[PDB]
């Protein structure tokens, strides 16, 4: 019953400036832990670097709110 | 092992406009859902109208972002 903390990660992540939507996300659970993989949307016109700092920010936000997790990777697609 | 949600209450509170500070949080188990009590800090020259407003919106925040919670009684109390 993975679904009340993949809400949580996905609108955390959300509220992070910068990010179109979440494409993707993968979590589960190692013992009490949570490791994830994420893909948000970002601006095609925005900078690789600037895609970067928005994926950072993402992970700080999400981390920050989301004790359980102990590995959170982001990754960045163009959406329009 | 309640702090991690009773962290999440109070930092949900604290979140909402004239809460000055939790001063009370009783969170308890009835099944798997979070039954609550809670009494808030507000600027003591509030009027009571407006204490009963923040207090109302304590409520509405902190259930919409901690789905578990099935009942929440929000008072307040002056704190300068």
């Amino acid at each position: 019953h993975m679904e009340a903390v993949q809400n949580r990660i996905v609108e955390a992540a959300e509220r992070v400036p910068g990010v179109r939507g979440v494409i993707h996300l993968r979590a589960r659970y190692v013992g009490q832990d949570i490791w994830a993989n994420m893909i948000i949307g970002v601006d095609p016109e925005n900078t690789v670097e600037q895609a970067h700092e928005i994926c950072e920010a993402v992970q700080a936000a999400v981390c920050g709110k989301i004790r359980r997790i102990e590995s959170l990777h982001v990754s960045a697609e163009a959406r329009e």
